[PDB]
């Protein structure tokens, strides 16, 4: 069966253009009830929302920061009366060789990607716990992810959400609150990573908690794997640096890495070589 | 050869318990010139007080080594620096430590719970790591601790806060070891489990007890000795034991054909291969993934 949205409200922030704006066309041509956010910096959502209209779907929109959160769920409440499905997308760039990065270039990142995406999935929360559905996507980066010079603030900003996504995984999967992360990227055009989108805000869809590398026609998966490691402490002898030193071969050889997938697990290891070494 | 740190100046915020005092003492006894820094408040961001790192500097000097004190809060991470050229007249390496909590469930995080955790964790490792950036430079070397979590990698019920702050420290590290790599400068991050005033109430208490912060000193001194080449590790450390971790990525899928639109179903019918792992990659620079990107435009085409 074709994916389909009807009946279901969608917010996307920063949908004035790029990327934003083409989840917010392909989810309304689906049946979305499309709550389009963008700060522009009026006219920014109010274009989109006509591209919409005329597309012969249903939208409005949102002139918000996503700094006010709060406000932009209120739009989707007070307009279509439920909220289901809120794609952070609103993201700004202050690239500076690490050393340059003033506060302000700091804080204003941290902001509108971070704290903007916390407080906009905040407002929504209890609404989603309540009926027991939710979808949620944070958007993140290859920047974030794996590093890149002078975006110390962006990478930062970037893997923060991943970690925020993380939590909000355990907090709502009772619930049917699935989160999912991308990490996306002329003719890297936007409708590209628009499709996983909808695909993992999709009612059918299962995936929670996943971090996905999305560009150019290709899409791919990520996970974390650790090395089994090594106990270089003796009961009754004081654990030494020279010891780790000695074992980092071992400790840093990935042959036999496990998958790691709870905090539990990693807890359990913990303890359980604690009872080793007694 | 033992591991010293003759001539070195050793800076650790929020040193004044827990793990950050084992490493003060740990880097002292090894020769290091030590900055202890703590601002002297409760583990959920409330208070002030001179005695927790003077406590510790006494301790040092007991035990015959040498260090300073600096009573500010992470958030004037500047000045924590300038202790250290003041009193010693160079900074070699950085261990972020300081740190607090502030745990709710989701919808009652306040949005004080929210940035106070932000402003110590990761604003406070930024601005003390920038303070000292340009001195490791014109030193032409560095080692930088950034402090994590389990709950930040694997995330963790009623810390939505703090895991979000705690992996932004490995974003933070990340792009420092591209940025810090011509000049020798180090950074490598952590995710500990030692029992302290900060894990009681996740952790029974005997388990608190034995859990020693002294257990995870020695992982934090081997990453900043000179003669350590590990640079952007991520590490758990707990109970005497050390592992690595990395990310691997799927081989994915190509869900798109020449001249035909990209559609959700097609990304539906190839989850399982984009989800498969057999033969993942291992992916370390955002070089090689864009490399990727432009190379699956070429095979499309
Ligand atoms: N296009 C790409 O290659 C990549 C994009 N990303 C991320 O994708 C997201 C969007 O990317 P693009 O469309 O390419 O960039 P963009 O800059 O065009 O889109 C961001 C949108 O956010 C809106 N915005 C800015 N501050 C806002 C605020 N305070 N409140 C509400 N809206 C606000 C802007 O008006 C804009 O339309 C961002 O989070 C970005 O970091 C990450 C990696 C690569
Ligand atoms: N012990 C454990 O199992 C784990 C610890 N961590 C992290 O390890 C670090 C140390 O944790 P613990 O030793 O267990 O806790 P702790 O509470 O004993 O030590 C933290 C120290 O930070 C100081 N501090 C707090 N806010 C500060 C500020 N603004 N400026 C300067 N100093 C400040 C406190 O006074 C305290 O001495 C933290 O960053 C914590 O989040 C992360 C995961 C697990």
């Amino acid at each position: 069966s074709p994916l389909r949205f009807d009946g279901r409200v969608v917010l996307v922030t920063g949908a004035g253009g790029g990327l934003g704006r083409a989840y917010a066309l392909a989810f309304a041509e689906r049946g979305a009830l499309v709550v389009v956010n963008d700060l522009g910096g009026s006219s920014a959502a109010d274009k989109v929302v006509e591209e919409i209209r005329r597309r012969g779907g249903k939208a409005v929109a949102n002139y918000d920061s996503v700094e006010a959160g709060e406000k932009l769920v209120k739009t989707a409440l007070d307009t279509f009366g439920r909220i289901d499905v809120v794609v952070n997308n609103a993201g700004i760039l202050r690239d500076r060789s690490f050393s340059r990065i003033s506060d302000e270039d700091w804080d204003i990142i941290q902001r509108v990607h971070l704290r903007g995406s916390f407080q906009v999935t905040r407002a929504a929360w209890d609404h989603m716990k309540k009926q027991n559905y939710g979808r949620i996507i944070m958007t993140a980066s290859a920047s974030g992810i794996y590093g890149n010079f002078g975006q110390a603030n962006y990478s930062a900003a970037k893997l923060g959400l991943l970690g925020l996504a993380n939590t909000l995984v355990i907090e709502g999967r009772k619930n049917n609150i699935h989160c999912n992360t991308i990490a996306p990227n002329e003719a890297l055009k936007p409708e590209y990573v628009a499709p996983l989108v909808l695909w993992l805000c999709h009612e059918s869809c299962e995936e929670n908690g996943g971090l996905f590398e999305v560009g150019a026609g290709w899409i791919g998966k990520l996970r974390w794997e650790r090395t089994l490691g090594a106990i270089v402490r003796k009961r009754n002898q004081p654990m030494t640096p020279e010891a780790v030193r000695d074992n980092w071969v071992k400790i840093c050889d990935f042959s036999n890495a496990s998958k790691p997938k709870s905090i539990q697990e990693s807890t359990g290891g913990i303890i359980e070589v604690l009872h080793k070494i007694d």
